[PDB]
């Protein structure tokens, strides 16, 4: 339970030290990462409301032409299954994803928050069976952990992939290891609560996966920041696209990882640790992956709850 959120840069807050980590809004950074493109739109009359201001490398168009031109204009298409997908009220991790065919392919995955649909766009391009399986019959918690991380890294190609358990400070050890040699190895050691701040636990409870595709690489404002509806902050916390904290990026590059992404462990409500995969240069894994790779870290959230109650 964190010190409250400082408000974002852009509304005055302070930028954040090692005195302050778990006060960091990270779920409003007001921009993205350059890898694919964000608009948002009026959850009721589709107008685009905001844009990245990179999205003609996605789109085509302008962000100022895109900007006030209706849903309906732009994907004639998606829109009434978009409309007919996400009507108020529902959960704001529910998900709506289609494939945009562009002169070449791009995936859409659609949210909605409140009255806005926040809509992401990236390039896109019998073993699940065999990692489900692979899973549900590890018979102790060691062969578990042991089987997540080799069936991640197969699955992905991750330089390293670990899995990163909380104790009760909220402290972490990594006790599961699957790596490249000979990428450093961190199998057995401990890291301090702030590396993984409350506030950003707390999201993880909720938004089951998130990552930095590339260390080094600029976020990308929202224009304009605010959304028009409310005058205030985008919420991005369901957005994979949302720009990742700067102090984390640095951590990151500190370390030499040019790519991060996490999966989620949630027992009981309770945030059990994390999937933690790092790649050496930049990387991009294919939306329908990580799709997969969420499914993946249910199945072993579910796991680690039943064999910790066997215990
Ligand atoms: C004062 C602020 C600091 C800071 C904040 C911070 N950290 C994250 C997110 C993550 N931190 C992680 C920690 C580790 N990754 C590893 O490989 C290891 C061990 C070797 C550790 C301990 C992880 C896994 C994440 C999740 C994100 C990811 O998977 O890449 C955030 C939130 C980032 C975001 O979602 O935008 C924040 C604010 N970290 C510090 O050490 C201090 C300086």
């Amino acid at each position: 339970d964190p010190l409250p959120f400082f408000p974002p840069l852009y509304l005055g807050g302070p930028e954040i030290t090692t005195e302050n980590c778990e006060r960091e809004p990270i779920h409003i950074p007001g921009s993205i990462q350059p890898h694919g493109a964000l608009l948002t739109a009026d959850g009721h009359s589709g107008e685009v409301l905001q844009v990245s201001l990179n999205a003609a490398t996605f789109l085509g168009q302008e962000p100022t032409v895109l900007r006030g031109q209706t849903l309906a204009a732009l994907l004639p298409e998606q829109w009434p299954a978009l409309q007919a997908a996400l009507p108020p009220g529902c959960p704001d991790a529910l998900q709506y994803r289609a494939t945009l065919d562009w002169p070449g392919h791009l995936s859409l995955t659609v949210h909605r928050v409140a009255e806005l649909l926040i809509l992401e766009f990236e390039p896109t391009e019998h073993a699940l069976r065999n990692a489900m399986f692979a899973l549900e019959s590890a018979p102790n918690l060691r062969a578990l952990a042991e089987v997540a991380t080799q069936t991640v890294r197969e699955l992905t190609g991750f330089d390293r992939v670990m899995l990163y358990k909380f104790a009760p400070d909220a402290t972490g050890e990594m006790i599961a290891e699957a790596r490249r040699e000979g990428m450093q190895a961190f199998l057995g050691h401990r890291f301090p609560a702030s590396h993984t701040p409350a506030q950003a636990r707390a999201l993880y409870t909720r938004h089951l996966l998130r990552l930095t595709a590339d260390t080094r690489a600029a976020a990308v404002p929202l224009d304009p920041v605010l959304n028009p509806q409310t005058n205030a902050p985008t919420p991005l916390g369901g957005a994979v696209l949302r720009a990742t904290s700067p102090m984390h990026m640095q951590y990151l590059r500190n370390m030499g990882v040019g790519s991060s992404l996490s999966v989620s462990v949630v027992v009981g409500g309770q945030l059990w640790g994390l999937i933690v995969c790092h790649h050496q240069t930049p990387y991009v894994l294919p939306p329908d992956l990580r799709t997969t790779l969420e499914e993946l870290g249910r199945k072993l959230s579910g796991q680690v709850q039943r064999k910790e109650a066997l215990e």
